[PDB]
Parts: C-alpha cells; sequence; structure tokens
C-alpha cells in the first residue's frame, strides 16, 4: 500500500467481493448483475486524518480507482463505456465507504465519536 504506480502515494484497499446494487433502472440491476464479476474488487484510497474527511476520502478514491482501471486501462485494451463507469461510481464508492469506516476508526483511535 504505497504510491501504487505514480499515484501520490496512496494505498490499495485489501480485495473486496462483488457488492449487489440495482440503481432504480431493472436493466442498471439486470447489466449489472450479468457482469457483476468483472467489475474490480479493490479500490485505492490516502490516509484519512483530521483534515481529511469522507467527502475527500470517497470522493477522491472514486477517481482515483477510475484513474486505475479506467484512465489505465481503456488506454491499454479496455473500452469501458459511461454506462461500465456509471456502473463503477457506486460499487467504489461503497466499497471506499466500507474501507473508509475501518481507515477512519484506525486513524481517530479516539476522536471517532465519543
Amino acid at each position: 500500500g504505497s504510491v501504487v504506480g505514480g499515484l501520490g502515494g496512496y494505498m490499495l484497499g485489501s480485495a473486496m467481493s462483488r457488492p449487489m446494487i440495482h440503481f432504480g433502472n431493472d436493466w442498471e440491476d439486470r447489466y449489472y448483475r450479468e457482469n457483476m464479476y468483472r467489475y474490480p474488487n479493490q479500490v485505492y484510497y490516502r490516509p484519512v486524518d483530521q483534515g481529511s474527511n469522507q467527502n475527500n476520502f470517497v470522493h477522491d478514491c472514486v477517481n482515483i480507482t477510475i484513474k486505475q482501471h479506467t484512465v489505465t486501462t481503456t488506454t491499454k485494451g479496455e473500452n469501458f463505456t459511461e454506462t461500465d463507469v456509471k456502473m463503477m461510481e457506486r460499487v467504489v464508492e461503497q466499497m471506499c465507504v466500507t474501507q473508509y469506516q475501518k481507515e477512519s476508526q484506525a486513524y481517530y483511535d479516539g476522536r471517532r465519536s465519543s
């Protein structure tokens, strides 16, 4: 978990498993389903601290992860459609939420809520 390529130092999450996300269109639910195992299983984040926040950790994590699985992959041998990346904007969000609910509670060690 350090500078995974030309990352700004960012760490790389432990391998998660493929979420369930239904989006609010039946085709989206089904489409996501028919490729659920094709989506990424890890996400990239920076160390939360007292000047970070979830809306900068998760937000940048969605960008960074896409920038290492879309910007690092469409340029290679992918042609991810914006539809696919619209799906990844949910998976990576809830994944990096899950990674934050660990890392943040490691950062705080006290300031987490008392």
